[PDB]
């Protein structure tokens, strides 16, 4: 859109920078605040509102140790569906 | 049967303790001997044997931290289905 090239050409290391963080995240303007900040304890139930009567219904579960990559796995369920996602700690 | 009515006789008190944990845990002399004294640890596969070619192959994939009944929550993978239980941390 116009407000995309005019926001690529004020800005064209943060602009692009941004589009590389909405491409793995998504939009993370949708998240609250403390979400934003510090993510979910265990136990923990987060409701995303992403749009006129659709949610995101998030549970934390339980975190693993990590194996011998550093990868851990986060247990989640969301929208009903146990989920299990993987992370490296650094 | 005969069995139990004389092993009672002998033992009164501990036939009792007997029944109560079978009553609980069901069948353990067919654990083997290191996973009846220790469990398992995370990440492991153990393979209970029943009648011939039918064996309980249990997987255990975490252990969650205790929650504020001091729950812990066992996630577990048995005859690949996924199956999770809940333990009191003494």
């Amino acid at each position: 859109t116009e407000q995309d090239i005019i926001s690529y050409v004020l800005y064209p290391k943060v602009y692009e920078q941004y589009i590389q963080t909405r491409n793995q995240y998504g939009n993370l303007s949708l998240l609250d605040t403390p979400t934003f900040f510090f993510g979910m304890r265990n136990g923990e139930t987060v409701e995303i509102e992403i749009d006129k009567g659709k949610r995101l219904i998030i549970k934390l579960e339980t975190i693993s140790e990590p194996d011998e990559n550093g990868n851990r796995t986060i247990y989640y369920a969301m929208n009903g569906q146990a989920r299990r996602i993987y992370i490296k700690d650094e």
